[PDB]
């Protein structure tokens, strides 16, 4: 379900743009966000 209204994991990356049902695990996806990824891939 969802509410009418804001605040709701304000944990949200950015880089990328990925979120994350849990908290306090932003913090080490920053610490793995090395590296960048383009449409050319194997
Ligand atoms: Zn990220």
């Amino acid at each position: 379900g969802s509410s009418g209204s804001s605040g709701e994991k304000p944990y949200v990356c950015q880089e990328c743009g990925k979120a994350f049902t849990q908290s306090s695990c932003l913090s080490i996806h920053r610490r793995v966000h090395t590296g960048e990824s383009g449409p050319s891939s194997g």
